[PDB]
């Protein structure tokens, strides 16, 4: 069926067929809902797969059933059935990588997908080259504030055996640390990560912003530790336009948003260390990182300094204190030209790259839940943009933890 | 389906256990390979005879199990009773005492309901003896006094007779009991609530006068037993208003706006044993952000950010300045403080979500569940920082239920 989808502020109706191509389930059923819960080979299983992949890779370039198509193939049938497996052509792999994230329902930065700079990293074959790699990866997508995005690909999994993994859950973060008097100090977000960290050997400022070490796990072994160096870890502090008083609060963050412990698929084939790298949304920060009350928390902190009635929340103080915040983090990042998107832009920016997609695509996967903005929902445009989520593949996936896992 | 639906608090840790999503009863919308959570709405004739017994049964079967007497004489007989009625009548009509579990229980179930902790205070007015539109007015009235209560405000839902063969419904042709006209101008521009507009033309053609205002109350358009409907002026007396005003900035009177204390919702048909009632308006409270966000920010709605934004002299050029939001929260404290002012029963949204999510963790172990649509549940504005962000929820629809059903106007045929 051709499903409609209306956006109530515009009353723009667009129409989508594109979800008609989906083989991979939604977690939903005719009966239930599960929309907003987080997460719902061999040979003969691979081939299929594979073949799909390889049509839609020979569609796209406009040459379906063509010599090289049916060449190609046929050299995979046999590679399969050879070796359990096959390898990506380099072209299959940037084709691969760019339609993992514009298939990532979940990204509201996806007007961007297809100037993706991949780095094929699929000789890698130990901790210290993988260091090697993620540096000149930070590096380049650093690139003095101009953030470029880009994804480094490690060897695909094999037996399950030997699978690489990036155990940090993005490549730069702040270390937390459980304090004597039951709180937290730093990021509570990675207290059990720091905690493995130190028990590896690393040792700790125990401070509020340390950046934490790489801890990279190459063909299955145990994971090593490395320091990325300062100078490629670029890091901005957070002031205030009018509030003279907010530098003193002492905060800052890191420019580069890149997350480390997802799993690339394409093919069939499984790529569990894919380290894949943009920029932010000021929200990100602002909102989820430093306000959620799991995370940093520092609204009340603020909202005294504002000198505001904390005692009823009928006064919105927190509110009041949330959007401060989250001007200074993007007036932070402007000031110091680091690439930073706002979320009306962004979500702006969605709505457009929504339009495209059902244009030329006939659809694009979305889940409103993700999409729409941590603050001030209904005043960006997402909020009243009726959206059809289903997956489509190649894709990002979830992966356990692998200190779940790995037997040392 | 699984036995077992597990749900997780990503803030708390909390793990719920969803057992009652086993008693669902019509689709979603979604299915395995698609979701259309975000979808706003995933024939003139009736329910037949077998069609309704199975509805009926499940229903008195569901009632009976409630008041710990099921399997019962009383319950056996009301069965029997029941469907007799069905089988002569091709319909039947509930008791006093279900009538009133029913509608309690419609907005139990009721999944985009962020203030349900309330449910079983709700007060039922009975109008299955109306037989015309004169008669439904008198209802309406008594309704929004008792629910306005001088601003004490009680919730309340008054039921008109139930559907028949469709040429007979009851309708009222408002949406709310209480809202404000808009009127089209030659220039595209538009006066009051541009969200009004068709529903005011509908009158003005049907002989209102309109005072052509940015705040004139509509007059009730209310159809009985399928005539044609009527007109009819609420009582201003009746209507309760606050002036919006700010604790801190003077000049935010001198914008003039107002809105009414009674949110009162009067075109969805309540779905009872596989009856239904297409008339049959509710009303509660408001949270402060249905009208702080969504009435006034709303860019098709009343739209006011701008000239509040120039007035706190913010710097506009730039988005990045945050001055909608810097402005969408005064506009929220504004409307809290006016009505608390004005002692006015409102909820702002942290307080409306913390309730809600210890009305959820009751539900789940009292009931089996609690259906709730986290797309509606989570607030218009400062989503993250409510509790109900971080909940994951799961979506599914019980009976009875609160239903859409088609505008009056589309199909209505005139006499
Ligand atoms: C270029 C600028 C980008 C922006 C502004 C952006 C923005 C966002 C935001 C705000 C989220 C929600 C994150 C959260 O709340 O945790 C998200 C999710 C996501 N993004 Fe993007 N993103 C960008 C680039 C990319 C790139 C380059 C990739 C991959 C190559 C990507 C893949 C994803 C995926 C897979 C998710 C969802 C992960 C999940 O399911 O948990 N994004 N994005
Ligand atoms: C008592 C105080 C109440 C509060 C604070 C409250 C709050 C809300 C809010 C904020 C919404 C979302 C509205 C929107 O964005 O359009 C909503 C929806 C809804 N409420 Fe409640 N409500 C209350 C009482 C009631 C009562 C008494 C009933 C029925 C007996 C009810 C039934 C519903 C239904 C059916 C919806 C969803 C309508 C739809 O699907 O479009 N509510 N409520
Ligand atoms: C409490 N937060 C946990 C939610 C979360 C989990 C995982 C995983 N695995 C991955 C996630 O990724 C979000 C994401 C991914 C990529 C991003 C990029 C490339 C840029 C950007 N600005 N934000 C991103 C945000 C999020
Ligand atoms: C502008 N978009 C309108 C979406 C909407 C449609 C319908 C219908 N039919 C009914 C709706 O009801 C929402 C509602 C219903 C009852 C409420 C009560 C009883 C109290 C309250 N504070 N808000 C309500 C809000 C909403
Ligand atoms: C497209 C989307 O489903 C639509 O805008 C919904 C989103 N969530 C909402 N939530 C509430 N409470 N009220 C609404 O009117 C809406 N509108
Ligand atoms: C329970 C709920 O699904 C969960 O809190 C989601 C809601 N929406 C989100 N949206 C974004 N962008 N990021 C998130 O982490 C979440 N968390
Ligand atoms: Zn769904």
């Amino acid at each position: 069926r051709f499903l409609k989808v209306k956006n109530w502020e515009t009353e723009v109706v667009l129409t989508d067929t594109l979800h008609l191509k989906s083989t991979l389930e939604t977690g939903c059923t005719e009966y239930i809902c599960m929309g907003s819960i987080m997460h719902p080979a061999t040979k003969d299983q691979l081939f299929p797969l594979a073949k799909e992949f390889i049509d839609q890779y020979y569609s796209s370039i406009k040459r379906f059933g063509s010599k090289a198509h049916m060449e190609r193939l046929e050299e995979v049938n046999k590679e399969i059935d050879t070796t359990s497996t096959y390898q990506l052509k380099d072209t299959e792999l940037i084709y691969g990588a760019k339609h993992a994230w514009r298939n990532a329902s979940r990204c509201v930065g996806r007007i961007q997908w297809s100037k993706l700079q991949v780095f094929d990293a699929r000789d890698c074959t130990t901790a210290h080259g993988m260091f090697n790699y993620i540096c000149n990866h930070v590096k380049y997508a650093t690139n003095k504030g101009n953030l470029r995005s880009a994804i480094t690909i490690f060897p695909q999994r094999t037996d399950g055996k030997h699978d690489f993994r990036v155990w940090n859950s993005q490549l730069i973060r702040y270390a937390g640390y459980k304090q004597p008097d039951g709180s937290t100090l730093g990021d509570p977000a990675n207290v059990q990560f720091t905690e493995i960290c130190i028990q590896q050997g690393w040792k700790p400022p125990r401070g509020r912003f340390d950046v934490l070490p790489l801890l990279l796990q190459a063909n299955g072994n145990d994971p090593e530790l490395f320091q990325i160096p300062p100078e490629l870890v670029l890091e901005v502090p957070i002031r205030h336009p009018k509030f003279e008083w907010f530098k003193d609060l002492g905060l800052k963050w890191y420019g580069l948003p890149a997350v480390s412990n997802m799993l690339l698929e394409i093919g069939g084939l499984e790529f569990s260390a894919c380290p894949f790298s943009g920029w932010y949304m000021g929200t990100e920060i602002g909102v989820r990182d430093y306000c959620d009350n799991s995370r940093y928390n520092i609204l009340e902190e603020v909202a005294k300094k504002m000198n505001l009635d904390m005692r009823k929340t009928s006064s919105l103080w927190k509110d009041q204190a949330l959007v401060e915040i989250n001007i200074a983090v993007l007036y932070s990042f402007q000031s110091d030209k680091v690439t930073i998107v706002d979320h009306h832009s962004a979500t702006e920016s969605f709505i457009k790259h929504m339009e495209n997609e059902y244009r030329c695509r006939g659809g694009c996967p979305a889940d409103w839940v993700w999409i729409v903005p941590p603050m001030s929902g209904s005043i960006t445009p997402v909020f009243h943009q009726e959206m059809l989520n289903y997956r489509l593949t190649p894709s990002f996936e979830y992966q356990p933890d692998p200190w779940n896992t790995h037997v040392w």
